[PDB]
């Protein structure tokens, strides 16, 4: 059943169900025209004239945009507003503490970032240079991340909840220059220890680029201290010169590299330049939220992921929106914390994650209780599937049964939205991201590379560029086209799954390789593996996901020891604790299968089929030893 497009979003709404259909035949038949009109979203200081210019061929992945154009994203997200704007809140934010909260001005916020980028500069930070932040959800975060922009270093931000050894292997790939970071985060009434994380990081040998941390007291608490690599963040902003003038930037420069999760291997980081990224995002943010001047906007995500670059703050600062950075969790002190929230800024556009919108479902009307919600007018859900029953639960409960939700499908690698409604155009499903984005031509594909024709399911890949597509994997062009251009010659492989229903809306129902979905955190099962085998008990590891109510998914590892081990209570925390120490909390296996069973063909190959299979309960329906099938099953059923 589809919801109908409201009377007050009809009344109001940037894009109609008419101008959709316009926009996306003239986006997928004339894109020079459409992306050349629609890229002055944007501020140029020399403008382009060529637009498109990208192939997909193999041998020949070349993905370029706007590439005679010159702009500054700081600029764009900062200096436009100041004339008109500058007395505006470009950033709310509010503490994990609710009594700690800021409105910081386009005015204020532009200051910092002017004195921030000369601190940089004046740090011996040049252009193209890698800058890890390592930071919490505070507005200095955004601050060192415009700052890189403005001055074109190549900001790469590792989420706060990385260990030392994870924020380590990021460091050396990126060969970073400087860490940013914080004495503490606060979320959720507890401390997580930043720098002590960065100082151990910094221990590992093999880190050699680092010359400097810049620390923000945030908490002020006891940190250890190295004189010469440690700066305060007050001490240099301070000394700072608040004036700073922009320079041009190539559209084809390097804006950031995000380390991301894949099918194979460790993480590697999707590069994104600076042009067609910023239209990308502005463009999306704009007319998927259906934004108006004076609407305050809340996207719930972490600057560590790509959902917080494109749409906490680049996307709403280039529009010249208010964006609200919370500090802690929808569901501190009590689960109605985001609903306070939005009642307390008086938000008017919420943009949030299916884990968080179950964990509050959880709690039923505790979430909602003693709270408003009456400022409210457009939902969001990203990051993973959405069940009906959880969007119905959403759309009712926090929307008041008054606000479109917005579904958006899209990857670290494409930037911004791919497939999802437009509120005021298109007619909802609950589960469904519906129909492209302007400038996306998705496809459906056997495993042959079939393309699959109506109503029907397959393999989600993307037949043409559009602008804020990933440009290549940081130092590894080659391996760029192998991993997403090579399965499917001449088409852009997502990764993920699809069904497509009569009215053309798709239904995204997970990635088809490797790679898990667990709380909205994409892990690869490899990287796991790796974590597990690296324990010394342990001599071989296979990780599955199985469905999980909260999660998503949960990890579920097959682990075999070293001959001569005996499992016990105190290994299964050991090896836990072991894997939160190799990646983070985040990559915490929720299940450990002793097993010396693990199903292997003739040659060696591991059949991941069945482990899934076994490990999600499954009790019916090659081997080198088919006998691994039956003590497998008893063993899951212990
Ligand atoms: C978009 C921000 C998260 O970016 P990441 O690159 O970390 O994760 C991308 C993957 O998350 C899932 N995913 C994301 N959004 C949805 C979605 N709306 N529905 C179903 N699955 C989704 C899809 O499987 C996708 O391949």
């Amino acid at each position: 059943h589809k919801h109908a497009i409201p009377a007050n979003i009809a009344d109001r709404c940037l894009i109609n169900p008419e101008q959709y259909e316009t926009k996306y035949k003239q986006s997928i038949n004339d894109p020079d025209t459409f992306w050349g009109e629609q890229g002055k979203i944007l501020d140029w200081i020399t403008p382009y004239q060529k637009v498109k210019n990208t192939s997909f061929a193999p041998g020949n992945v070349s993905i370029k945009w706007y590439e005679d154009g010159t702009l500054n994203l700081a600029a764009n997200c900062l200096d436009r507003h100041l004339q008109e704007n500058g007395d505006r809140t470009a950033i709310i934010w509010e503490g994990d503490d609710t009594s700690q909260s800021k409105h910081i001005s386009y005015r204020e916020l532009h200051r910092d970032v002017c004195r921030f980028a000369n601190t940089l500069l004046d740090l011996g930070i040049k252009k193209g240079d890698v800058v890890a932040i390592y930071m919490p959800m505070v507005p200095e975060a955004a601050v060192a991340m415009l700052a890189c922009a403005r001055i074109g270093a190549v900001h790469s931000v590792i989420f706060g909840g990385f260990s030392p050894e994870a924020v380590a292997g990021r460091i050396i790939d990126s060969s970073s220059r400087l860490v940013i970071t914080a004495d503490e985060g606060v979320r959720a009434g507890a401390s997580i220890p930043l720098k002590k994380n960065v100082d151990d990081a910094l221990k590992n040998p093999n880190v050699t680029s680092v010359e400097h941390v810049i620390v923000l007291k945030r908490t002020g608490s006891d940190i250890d201290w190295q004189e010469g690599r440690d700066l305060w963040w007050r001490d240099l902003i301070e000394k700072a010169s608040p004036e700073h003038q922009p320079e041009a930037m190539n559209a084809e420069d390097p804006l950031f590299i995000l380390y991301t999760s894949g099918s194979t291997g460790k993480p590697k980081g999707v590069l994104h330049t600076t042009g067609g990224y910023l239209v990308y995002a502005a463009t999306t943010f704009k007319y998927v939220f259906d934004y108006h001047p004076g609407d305050i906007y809340w996207c719930t995500a972490d600057v560590g992921w790509v959902t917080g670059h494109s749409y906490l703050l680049y996307g709403p600062l280039a529009c010249g929106a208010t964006t609200l950075m919370f500090e802690g969790v929808p569901n501190w002190p009590t689960p109605a914390r985001m609903c306070q929230v939005v009642d307390k800024h008086q938000v008017n556009i919420l943009y949030t994650a299916p884990t968080a919108i179950r964990a509050l479902m959880a709690e039923g009307d505790k979430a909602i209780e003693g709270t408003d919600r009456s400022s409210l007018r457009i939902l969001g859900s990203v990051g993973e599937p959405i069940n009906p029953e959880a969007w119905e639960w959403y759309w009712k409960k926090i929307g008041k049964e008054k606000c479109p939700v917005v579904d958006t499908w899209w990857q670290t690698e494409t930037g911004g939205f791919m497939i999802t409604p437009l509120p005021g155009a298109i007619e909802l499903k609950a589960g469904s991201a519906t129909r492209p984005f302007f400038g996306v031509q998705p496809a459906l594909v056997d495993n042959e590379g079939h393309p699959q024709e109506g109503a029907t399911e397959g393999n989600l890949v993307i037949t043409d560029s559009w602008p804020g597509q990933a440009r290549t994997l940081f130092g590894d062009h080659e391996r760029f086209e192998q991993t997403y251009f090579s399965t499917f010659k001449n088409m852009y492989f997502s990764g993920d799954g699809a069904r497509r229903d009569e009215d053309g809306y798709y239904w995204i129902t997970g990635r088809v390789d490797d790679v898990l979905n667990v709380s909205g955190h994409r892990l690869g099962t490899a990287e796991i593996e790796s974590a597990l085998v690296a324990h010394p008990k342990i001599a071989e590891a296979a990780v599955v996901g199985i469905p999980h109510a909260i999660k998503g998914q949960a990890i579920y590892a097959y682990v075999t020891l070293n001959h001569g081990e005996e499992p016990s209570p105190e290994l299964y925390a050991e090896v836990r604790n072991w894997v939160r120490k190799e990646i983070g909390p985040l990559a915490t296996p929720d299940v450990l299968h002793w097993t010396d069973s693990l199903p292997k063909t003739r040659s060696g190959k591991i059949m991941r089929r069945i482990l899934r299979k076994i490990a999600a309960g499954d009790t019916s329906n090659t081997l080198a030893d088919p006998g691994v099938v039956e003590k497998l099953l008893e063993e899951k059923q212990a």
